[PDB]
């Protein structure tokens, strides 16, 4: 449960203050809130995406793959709990279920393939219910799945749908670094050398947002993803 040094907390205060917690929060602050809500019977909090989101913040800040996956697996459990308690209409619950599930499996091919249907279902639910959440996060997840899943007809993989969704994320939510990064990856992988200028400009814009914006402890893992695309394009 909450550690002994945590501030006094109530469900009402956590709900009212839920947006004061984020990627810039220190780990101790995030865990005080996460450990509290696991034990809370407050109907709203029990249905909320907050616990799953906190787990994703903790996953993203951990460079070790096993440690990151451990927190991501906790986020999957928190989102599943929220859905069982009545959060099914909340697009953010499905979003953080799919985002955490992705982190938990994407470094392991067997697990990624084994969870592709669940990822697809949850990413689609997020896109249906709250496509704009987290600056278009659900479009990011579903678009990347269209880019990375086994290619049609073997699976849902479809580069045109990837480009449609990730282009829509960039158009509708230009402030997020990963909308530009992921769109750039799709442009390169689906269209190749003919989109090099656009790929590069999208990378550069994402990097500028990454460097200037306030992404807290998400910055290091996103920087690694930017480097990955740089190396992929040569």
């Amino acid at each position: 449960g909450p550690s002994a040094g945590c501030p006094r907390l109530t469900a009402a205060a956590l709900s009212a203050g839920q947006d004061a917690l984020g990627p810039s929060s220190e780990t101790q602050e995030l865990e005080c809130a996460l450990d509290f809500l696991r034990g809370s019977d407050d109907p709203a909090l029990r249905r909320s995406s907050l616990g799953s989101r906190i787990c994703l913040h903790l996953a993203e800040r951990n460079s070790d793959p096993a440690e990151r996956a451990r927190f991501a697996r906790e986020g999957v459990e928190r989102a599943e709990a929220a859905l069982a308690q009545g959060g099914e209409d909340d697009g953010a619950v499905h979003y953080y279920l799919a985002a955490n599930l992705g982190l938990a499996v994407r470094d392991d091919m067997t697990a990624a393939l084994a969870n592709l249907h669940r990822l697809e279902h949850e990413s689609e639910a997020a896109v249906k219910l709250s496509p704009d959440f987290d600056d278009g996060g659900p479009l990011r997840l579903l678009g990347m799945l269209y880019l990375k899943a086994p290619a049609w007809p073997a699976g849902m993989g479809d580069g045109d749908k990837a480009l449609d969704l990730l282009g829509q994320a960039v158009e509708r939510h230009p402030g997020h670094p990963l909308n530009h990064l992921f769109y750039a990856e799709a442009l390169w992988e689906v269209n190749g050398e003919s989109e090099s200028r656009r790929v590069e400009e999208e990378m550069a814009a994402g990097w500028r947002l990454l460097e200037s914006g306030s992404w807290g402890y998400n910055k290091q893992i996103w920087k690694r993803e930017f480097a990955d695309l740089r190396q992929e394009i040569g």
